[PDB]
């Protein structure tokens, strides 16, 4: 069974691949967890730095003036983290910064810049991750963000079927590599980030993230090469969408949306926008699922349901 994961950048494709390891195998070993330690620290320092860069660009001041010296020390200290090291000194500098009112206000305006989804997860848990002899947990691994370049091939057995799952990069530079994967595809799992409706592309600040997705899906879904391939649509990041819909208008993306700022109502609407792109509704089926890629139980039951359809 050959499965292919497609979608724009940061839509959740690689996190689903990790889930297969945890569910069909036995999770990451201690040696493998320790390999992600430097990425966790790397992901965390980059996020605090991104918020600080933005405060200058957005003209936002710190809440307490004493933070300016912590922001000085951060850069003096920053380089050890990359090497998988986090002193109780660097930890306090980051912590005091993350807690600053000015920093927080900037954190709350992240759609104006580029910030990792897992910034809060890590930054809100510094005590644990800066610990002496810290080893990344299964959730810490799933939360790491590393751009995919090239093609990754993963194998696993499930219900007597041997899967060969392919994963590629969704950023614009990597899309030219999707065609090498187009052969013998049993099923395509197209990942779409529900929470991307109010953000812009990292590759272009003038392009809305959700519209980009619509373009990709319309193209893949309606490709004649895929007539006999199963199209599974994962409306991912349902957990972030749920919190986002409450304070960010969906009219930023879909100006004609007349419904309310609610999850069930707003979710079905995005579902219909995507399923609407299917040009041969009577002869072509799309199997849609709302997901939280970082939630093992959620992915388990969804993947279980997906393979039954296969
Ligand atoms: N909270 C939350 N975070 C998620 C979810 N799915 C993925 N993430 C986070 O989004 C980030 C990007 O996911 P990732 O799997 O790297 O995207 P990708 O599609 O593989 O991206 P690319 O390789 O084309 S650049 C990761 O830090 C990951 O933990 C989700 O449903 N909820
Ligand atoms: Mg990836």
């Amino acid at each position: 069974v050959k499965l292919l994961l497609l979608g724009a950048g940061e839509s959740g494709k690689s996190t689903i691949v990790k889930q297969m390891k945890i569910i069909h195998e036995a999770g990451y070993s201690e040696e493998e967890c320790k390999q992600y330690k430097a990425v966790v620290y790397s992901n965390t320092i980059q996020s605090i730095i991104a918020i600080i860069r933005a405060m200058g660009r957005l003209k936002i001041d710190f809440g307490d003036a004493a933070r300016a010296d912590d922001a000085r020390q951060l850069f003096v200290l920053a380089g050890a983290a990359e090497e998988g090291f986090m002193t109780a000194e660097l930890a306090g500098v980051i912590k005091r910064l993350w807690k600053d009112s000015g920093v927080q206000a900037c954190f709350n305006r992240s759609r104006e810049y580029q910030l990792n989804d897992s910034a809060a997860y890590y930054l809100n848990d510094l005590d644990r991750i800066a610990q002496p002899n810290y080893i990344p947990t299964q959730q810490d691994v799933l939360r790491t963000r590393v751009k995919t370049t090239g093609i990754v091939e993963t194998h696993f057995t499930f219900k007597d079927l041997h899967f060969k799952m392919f994963d590629v990069g969704g950023l614009r530079s990597e899309r030219k590599k999707w065609i090498h994967c187009f052969e013998g595809v049993t099923a395509i799992i197209f990942c779409v980030a529900l929470s991307d409706y109010d953000l812009v592309l990292a590759e272009d600040e003038e392009m809305n993230r959700m519209h980009e997705s619509m373009k990709l899906f319309d193209s893949i879904c309606n490709n004649k090469w895929f007539t006999d391939t199963s199209i599974i649509l994962f409306l991912n990041k349902k957990d972030l969408f749920e919190e986002k819909i409450k304070k960010s208008p969906l009219t930023i993306c879909y100006p004609e949306y007349a419904g309310s700022n609610t999850y069930e109502e707003a979710a079905a609407y995005i579902q219909c926008q995507f399923e609407d792109l299917n040009k041969r509704k009577d002869t072509k089926e799309i199997y849609t699922h709302f997901t939280c890629a970082t939630d093992t139980k959620n992915v388990q039951f969804v993947f279980d349901a997906v393979t039954d359809v296969i």
